[PDB]
């Protein structure tokens, strides 16, 4: 009776006569061609839902024969059906406990339904057996500061920081020593270099990486000094200025700025360790000027965020509001305008995230006439806030026209 299978399968290769497999699994399922094939061929046909739906059961007859049900979940993953694709790659990893594929996509799928720290031991495990790719650890590092765990997400950026120190110092010291000993003779030793490369392997960390920090710092908001004391080190490792240590015993951040000129130690330095690059990208000096907002720096904030009106303002509008919004938040208001209205130039951002707090500002400056304005805009484009109702209402008490005022609570009131 069993050949009926393979009378069919040979036979049913070209056409719809494979749905006569259908009649070969109703006397007995247990034959895994049948559905395998059946998948295949379901697979062919376009329809996906019934193919998978075969492959499933298709794979629970040869458990233990993951190779397979790693196909049927990243099936499941690509069809949406979520809960199958993790139970299919838990299965996958519970027999082989390094699949990373499996453990990645998983991990992803777990990170998505909510369940963190099963997503986390999977990227844990994952970066641990493969700490030299970087979206490995930009994940992991996320995971962490979902966690409200984001000193293991700052150390693992420190770690690779240190790593880069490390391979540096290990280049230098390499050619210095070959070089200098060499000088002594004529040849030059034959050094191995790819033992150099090996040996010190580390992810590069270049200015996103720190960004990524600097960002991280940010989300701590805890001794925000030790941060941007960090934050230089870093950036200052990076310019290759690593040898300037003094500047890690001055609050001013004065390198990174022309006041660096009325340094003593730094007028003494040779035109050598002078002429490199002192200037950082924005989308850190930015931060730099927020992490110096938090310690209640407004002078130095004010001073990294004055070099946005140098760049290009296109290519960082993102950024002069982000700057606007946390001076609100830090009740510097006189500053925040300046910040905020920039923004208006372009069209894109006339929108209440920008018109709320402009408005606020103008009411806490006892300047209500201007924040009238920016309110009615707010609630203009578009309708509605109970809040800024109310702020309005505010600015009519303020403007000593109460009458109004309620009448413009009242009629928020109902809906």
């Amino acid at each position: 009776l069993l050949s009926q299978a393979n009378e069919a399968f040979v036979r049913n290769d070209l056409q719809v006569a494979e749905r006569l497999f259908n009649e070969v699994i109703k006397k007995d399922a247990r034959n895994f061609a049948a559905y395998e094939t059946l998948g295949d061929i379901y697979q062919l046909q376009g329809r996906l839902n019934d193919c998978c739906n075969s492959w499933f059961l298709a794979a629970h007859l040869n458990a233990s024969d993951w190779e397979f049900w790693k196909i049927v979940a990243i099936l499941s993953a690509d069809l949406d059906h979520v809960r199958q694709a993790i139970y299919c790659f838990s299965r996958v990893i519970s027999l082989n406990p390094m699949e990373w594929e499996s453990i990645y996509r998983r991990s992803m799928l777990y990170k998505k339904t909510g369940q963190l720290a099963r997503a986390l031991d999977g990227f844990q495990r994952l970066y641990m057996y493969n700490p030299y790719d970087a979206n490995i650890l930009r994940e992991l590092a996320i995971l962490y500061v979902d966690y409200d765990r984001i000193e293991d997400s700052i150390e693992l950026y420190m770690k690779v920081f240190n790593a880069n120190v490390e391979r540096r110092e290990a280049i230098l010291a390499a050619l210095e020593n070959a070089l200098d000993s060499s000088d002594e003779e004529s040849m030059f030793p034959d050094i191995n270099w790819k033992k150099i490369d090996a040996k010190y392997k580390c992810i590069p960390f270049d200015w996103s990486s720190l960004n990524i920090l600097a960002e991280l710092f940010l989300k701590l908001a805890v001794s925000e000094v030790d941060g941007i004391k960090t934050i230089k080190k870093c950036a200052r490792w990076i310019q290759r200025r690593e040898s300037q240590t003094f500047w890690d015993h001055v609050p001013d951040d004065s390198e990174f700025d022309n006041r660096r000129f009325k340094n003593s130690t730094f007028d003494s330095l040779l035109a050598a360790e002078k002429e490199k690059s002192y200037n950082i990208p924005i989308d850190i000096r930015v931060r730099l000027g927020l992490l110096r907002l938090n310690t209640d720096n407004l002078v130095e904030a004010l001073n990294h965020f004055q070099c946005l009106y140098d760049e290009t303002f296109s290519d960082v509008a993102d950024l002069y509001f982000e700057a606007a919004t946390a001076l609100t938040r830090a009740e510097k208001y006189k500053e925040a305008i300046d910040f905020f209205t920039p923004l208006l130039s372009l069209e894109e951002w006339r929108t209440t995230d920008v018109f709320k707090p402009l408005a606020r500002c103008y009411k806490e400056i006892e300047s209500y006439e201007t924040a009238k304005e920016f309110y009615e805009l707010a609630i203009k484009s578009e309708p509605d806030d109970l809040d800024i109702r109310v702020s309005l209402a505010e600015v009519y008490y303020r403007l000593n026209d109460p009458e109004t005022f309620k009448h413009m609570l009242v009629d928020v009131v109902e809906m």
